[PDB]
RNA sequence: UAGUCGGGUGAUUAGCCAGACUCUAACUUAUUGAACGUAUU
DNA sequence: GGAAGCGAAAGTGTCGCAACCCGAGAGAGGAACGATCTCGGGTTGCGACACTTTCGCAACCCTTAATACGTTC
């Protein structure tokens, strides 16, 4: 109509594409549609930044599990969740990869669902009402600031049902299926990494039945908790294969076979017909991939390969090199760590993982990025639980700053308890979780501290309420009971006081801080008390 | 199970004649038609239900009608929400029931 | 026996009384339209 | 007819298990090596079940109705 017309021209984009769907100025309408979603700048560090942005902005918990009533706001770029309480963490973020599934299930289906609410483990125990809500919204750029979504269900033998409402996630999610189809865009990334991504490598690896190479493979188990790591190694042995290869080369040997078999029927062999018909089939299959491949504006395999290992090696820091090797007619995946080669049965854990969380990540980013010149600078959501699991502390100074430049349009959501990741990030990105007894709080707060580049000592005693020396060991406290015992006196070294400071000298050693700190006080103290006696 | 699906829930469905093998196969007409007729006191002597279901391949659909079980089970539904009620009992024993016994399988099912 | 029909009574959609019927076998429905009854004219 | 959300019905694919095979290795009897048993890695077939697809319940009442009271369709 001509107020969708007027919306639409003022950059409205469900207008623009309810426009579209009626006439099919049609070419005009999916123009603007596409130009909404392709539109995008270099900025001055030289990373691309769509000109509309996705991201999560709010979510609302209702008489879900152990929560009454929480809300939460999130950061367009990162958020991340502390708290002791590591259950109700965990819910969080179960609720949002639900939610998260209604795009997933739309973009590879119309009419596709997503996961549903359980009554027996979602809703609150002593909900009065006996029901569950969970509500979020996203922002898709100007053109569509609020694309609400709630997810709900009642307890059996209610009076009224409690249906979900996600008719706004479908609508966005056919825009980008459907221009899609017409035209190759690039599409979202969501992924949700838990714990279960810890667990030992399958070393035999699958025969190709050719999944792995479908552009839409790449949301598959998408929000599963593990990633696909052995999807990942299948995929990425493809790739060396068909760089090793030339494509089009068995196009032109089935061209040739064809060539040799019709000379064969006009020679008045009638018999291999049925093989000549199979044959021009299998060319014409072959031929309609490539032309598929060549219609999807998908990268080459040597593109694809090189921007993954780029991306392993800068993220992974043990990692230097990454390649295939063809060994005893069998592919192995090798990797240059610490300066040597191994396989990749033969990393660390802690390694392991690391590599299986950006693995799997890159190539789903390549997958569904194929128009970018940098396909990680690709949109989309991140969830990650635990995210200092298996790291050690010059890793954890390191992880979260590495990811955010191998992914820089990436909404990272994650769990941490560590000090020494929380240092590397704003306060503002932090929010608390410091339920009650009944498990239940209302809203997470941001600390006072400002973390980034603080001390890790500090935020231990400020954020996470932990002494910087262990207060079950006796030691841990004779500083502060020598300081004690010099203000008790004077500020002389008595009896007491000499016979601590001998103790301490003893157990820490002459040039340990303890000591300097004490032999500061002596000094200081001293001073002081020559001031009052000049003073008297 | 029109009944148990709209006592569970407000507007829950029931079960579907197959379109696979409950048509018989040498009808004229593709679909197959299920009436049923309950009472329920002098207050309410009728309550018809039709279950339908047209055969593979077959362009037209024939509906079935189950607004009627929905009407009344809401009654029982929502009569009991406000003030407990006693519910009826609807169950089917086929042959199905002579199965071997399995302590060690239980149901984390609800 | 049960179900059904219904003459009466009953501050009356109940209850009670009387009489009767029985193909395997009623389940009381829908307007502003149409038709029918009543009113108005 | 059939919105939007939902689940029944029916077909397909995945995946973890159990059974089995094989070569390696320590080393019984007393000098001649290698008997017997177990480790550890791999292959195969099976079947339970997770995933996928399709159907179908029935909102709304289209710009467009009349209004004395009843009954029927
Ligand atoms: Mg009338």
């Amino acid at each position: 109509t001509k107020q969708y017309e007027r919306k639409a021209k003022g950059g409205n984009l469900l207008s623009a594409f309810e426009l579209y769907q009626r006439n099919s100025l049609v070419g005009e309408w999916f123009e603007m549609c596409r130009d909404y979603i392709q539109d995008g700048h270099v900025d001055e560090s030289g990373i691309f930044r769509p000109d509309n942005a996705f991201y999560l902005r709010r979510l609302t918990l209702k008489d879900f599990r152990r929560f009454s009533l929480l809300e939460i706001k999130l950061e367009e770029d990162l958020t991340v969740i502390i708290g002791n309480n590591g259950k109700g963490k965990t819910s969080i973020l179960y609720a949002i990869a639900k939610t998260l599934s209604w795009f997933v299930a739309n973009i590879l289906k119309e009419g596709g669902s997503g996961q549903r609410l359980s009554e027996m483990t979602d809703i609150k125990n002593d909900a009065e009402d006996r029901y569950s809500d969970v509500s979020s919204t996203f922002f898709f750029g100007k053109g569509l600031k609020s694309v609400p979504i709630r997810l709900s269900r009642s307890a059996l033998g209610t009076a009224e049902r409690r249906d979900s409402e996600v008719k706004p996630a479908k609508d966005l999610a056919d825009i980008w299926r459907v221009i899609n189809e017409v035209n190759t865009i690039n599409l979202p990334t969501f992924a949700l990494y838990n714990v279960e991504r810890s667990q030992p490598f399958n070393r035999n690896i699958k025969d190709n039945t050719g999944r792995r190479e479908e552009r839409f493979d790449a949301y598959s188990q998408t929000l599963g908790g593990a990633g696909r790591f052995d999807h990942f190694v299948e995929w990425y042995i493809y790739l060396h294969k068909r760089t090793v290869s030339d494509i089009s080369s068995s196009i032109k040997e089935l061209e040739q076979q064809v060539n040799d078999l019709q000379r064969t029927v006009d020679g008045g062999m009638v018999s291999v017909k049925s093989l000549l018909e199979q044959m021009k089939f299998k060319l014409s299959e072959a031929i309609e991939r490539n032309d598929a491949a060549v219609s999807s504006r998908v990268l080459t395999e040597s593109v694809q390969k090189s921007i993954v290992e780029k991306a392993i090696c800068s993220v992974v820091p043990s990692i230097s090199n990454i390649w295939v090797e063809m060994i005893t007619g069998s592919d192995l995946v090798k990797v240059t760590n610490d300066g040597h080669d191994v396989t990749i049965d033969q990393l660390s854990d802690g390694q392991r993982v690391f590599l299986s969380l950006v693995a799997d990540l890159a190539r789903r980013m390549v997958m569904l990025n194929p128009l970018l010149e940098n396909p990680l600078e690709g949109r989309g959501i991140v969830l990650i639980d635990e995210i200092e699991l298996h790291l050690h502390p010059k890793w954890q100074q390191e992880v979260i700053l590495n990811l955010r430049s191998a992914f820089p349009n990436i909404q990272f959501i994650i769990t941490t308890h560590s000090p020494i990741v929380l240092s590397t990030i704003e306060k503002r990105c932090i929010r608390e979780f410091e339920p009650n007894d009944d498990g239940d709080q209302s809203f997470l707060d941001s600390p006072d501290m400002q973390t980034k580049g603080s001390e890790n000592a500090q935020i231990l005693e400020q954020v996470m309420n932990v002494h910087s020396t262990p207060p079950g060991i006796a030691e841990s406290h004779w500083l502060g009971n020598f300081e004690l015992l010099l203000l008790d006196n004077s500020g002389e070294l008595d009896n007491h006081s000499q016979v601590l400071y001998d103790q301490i000298k003893a157990h820490f050693g002459i040039d340990s801080i303890e000591l300097k700190k004490a032999d500061s006080l002596i000094r200081i103290n001293k001073m002081k008390n020559k001031l009052n006696k000049i003073r008297a």
